[PDB]
C-alpha cells in the first residue's frame, strides 16, 4: 500500500496554465506553514513538476534512467531527491519515444518506486501531478488504478483549459464506481479575463463540485521562479504565499468529494459563449 | 491515397510555444502569397489548430461528433470548414475520456476523412498539426503510418521545448526506414532568451538537420489573434507576415530531408547548461 496514512491526491490539468507551479507551491506551503511530510511524484512527461522544490536542478526521470542506465541504476538515491523543507521529489518521465504508452510509463515508475519502498509510510501528503491535456486511457490509468482517490482539476478561464477540465471530469466519472476516485474540487489559476470568477462558479456548479481556490495572477511567481524557487521559499509573507497557504489548507482539510456531472458539448459551448471566450 | 499531388507535412511540437499559431500563419501565407490550395487537419487534442483560419469560430471535432451525434453525423459539411483564402479545416478531436488512445482517435479521424473523400486531389499543401508534448506510440502513429513523410519540429529556447523536439526526432528516427518519414527541419518560435539563435544552430547541427526559420516574437500576433485572425489576414504587409512568408516558402521548396541524429540525455543536459537554461 502506497502511503496508507497520507492524504494522496492527483492534480490533473492542461499544460500552459501553471498546474506545476500551483502543485509545487501547494506542497511547499504544506511543508512550510503546517510542518507536513510531503512528496511529489511527477506524472506529466512535458512538465517539470519538482524543479522549483529542487532549486532549479532538474532531476533525472525514472524512465530515462531505466532506458539509458538500466533497471539496476533505478535507485532511490538516483531518482528521488530531497528539496525545500525536506519535500521528496520523483519524476516518472516519458515512454520510449514513438513506441511506449506514456500512461504505462507513469504506472511503471510508480510500481518501481513501490518496489524500492520509496513512499515513506510516515508521509502526510503525496501529490501525483498528472498531464490532463488529453484524458486518454493511458493518462487515466492513475484514475483506473486508484493511485489516489482524491482528484483536483486545475483550469483557467480559457476555452481549451475548461474543455480539458470537463474531460478530466468525464474520466473521473468513468472510474468512480470501479476505483472509488472522486473530484475534490476545481483550482482556477486565474488568467484575469472578464467574468472569470463567475465563469468558474457556474462551471463548478454545473459539474456538481466546488472552487477549492481562485489562485490570482501575481508577478512574484515569475520573480521566485527566476530564482529557481517557490513563492513560499522566496517570500512566505507575501500575499501570493498566503493564497497558496489557503489552497493547501483547503485541499488538506477537504472531506467532501463528489462524482462529477460533466457538461455536454452543447452545454460547454453555451458557457464559453456567455462569458465571451 | 491522401492528396498524392500535395506537399503533405506533419508539424510536431510541445504545447504552449505557439505551434498552432505558426502552422496557421504558414498555411495562410501559402494561400495568400502563393495562391496555393491548402488544408489543415488538426491532430492535437489540446490545441485549436484552425480557429484563426475560421475567424475565431471553433469547429466541431470529428471524434466529438462521432461520440455525441453518431457516425452518420460525421459529414464533410459538418467536420470540414472553409476559412481565410479558402483554406480547408478539420479537427480530429480527442478520444473517449479515460478510455481511448488519442493517437488512435487521430487515425480514426483521418480514416473517416478518407472515406468521406475529404482530401481534395488538387490540394497543393496539407498540414497535419500533431501534439508533440509526448512521443508515445499513439502520437507517433502518424509517423508509423506515413500520413506525411516530411516532418517539421517546432521548438523554442526553453528546456522542455528542446527535450520534446529531441524526443520527436527519436520518434522520426524510429520509423524512418519503415515508413520513409524524414525530418525536413526545425522551426524555432523565438522565446527571446540570451543566446537563443546560437543554441538553435548547435541543436540543429547535433541532430544533423537545419533551422527552416527563426520566427521572431512580435506583439502583432496577439493583436491579430485578438481579432480572431492570422497575422497574414490582419496585416499582410507587416514584418511578421513576411517572416511567415519566408517560412512558408522554405517549407514548400524544401527537398533535402534527413534521418535525424537525436542527442543523448548527457548531450542534451550539456547543451542546456552551456546556454544557461
Ligand atoms: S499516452 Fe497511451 S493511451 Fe495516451
Ligand atoms: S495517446 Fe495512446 S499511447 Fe499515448
Ligand atoms: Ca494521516
Ligand atoms: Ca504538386
Amino acid at each position: 500500500e502506497i502511503a496508507p496514512d497520507a492524504k494522496k491526491v492527483a492534480i490533473y490539468g492542461k499544460g500552459g496554465i501553471g498546474k506545476s507551479t500551483t502543485t509545487q507551491n501547494t506542497a511547499a506551503a504544506l511543508a512550510y506553514f503546517f510542518d507536513k511530510k510531503v512528496m511529489i511524484h511527477g506524472c506529466d512527461p512535458k512538465a517539470d513538476s519538482t524543479r522549483m522544490i529542487l532549486h532549479g536542478k532538474p532531476q533525472d526521470t525514472v524512465m530515462d534512467v531505466l532506458r539509458e542506465e538500466g533497471e539496476e541504476a533505478v535507485t532511490l538515491e538516483k531518482v528521488r531527491k530531497i528539496g525545500f523543507k525536506d519535500i521528496l521529489c520523483v519524476e516518472s518521465g516519458g515512454p520510449e519515444p514513438g513506441v511506449g504508452c506514456a500512461g504505462r510509463g507513469v504506472i511503471t515508475a510508480v510500481d518501481m518506486m513501490r518496489e524500492l519502498e520509496g513512499y515513506p509510510d510516515d508521509l502526510d501528503n503525496l501529490f501525483f501531478d498528472v498531464l490532463g491535456d488529453v484524458v486518454c486511457g493511458g493518462f487515466a490509468m492513475p484514475l483506473r488504478d486508484g493511485l489516489a482517490q482524491e482528484i483536483y482539476i486545475v483550469t483557467s478561464g480559457e476555452m481549451m483549459a475548461l474543455y480539458a477540465a470537463n474531460n478530466i471530469a468525464k474520466g473521473i466519472l468513468k472510474y468512480a464506481e470501479q476505483s472509488g476516485v472522486r473530484l475534490g474540487g476545481i483550482i482556477c489559476n486565474a488568467r484575469n479575463v472578464d467574468g472569470e470568477k463567475e465563469l468558474m462558479d457556474e462551471f463548478c456548479d454545473k459539474l456538481g463540485t466546488k472552487l477549492i481556490h481562485y489562485v490570482p495572477r501575481d508577478n512574484i511567481v515569475q520573480k521566485a521562479e527566476f530564482n529557481k524557487m517557490t513563492v513560499i521559499e522566496f517570500d512566505p509573507e507575501c500575499n501570493q504565499a498566503k493564497e497558496y497557504r489557503t489552497l493547501a489548507k483547503n485541499i488538506d482539510e477537504n472531506d467532501e468529494l463528489v462524482k462529477p456531472t460533466p457538461m455536454t458539448m452543447d452545454e460547454l459551448e453555451e458557457l464559453v459563449v456567455k462569458y465571451g471566450l
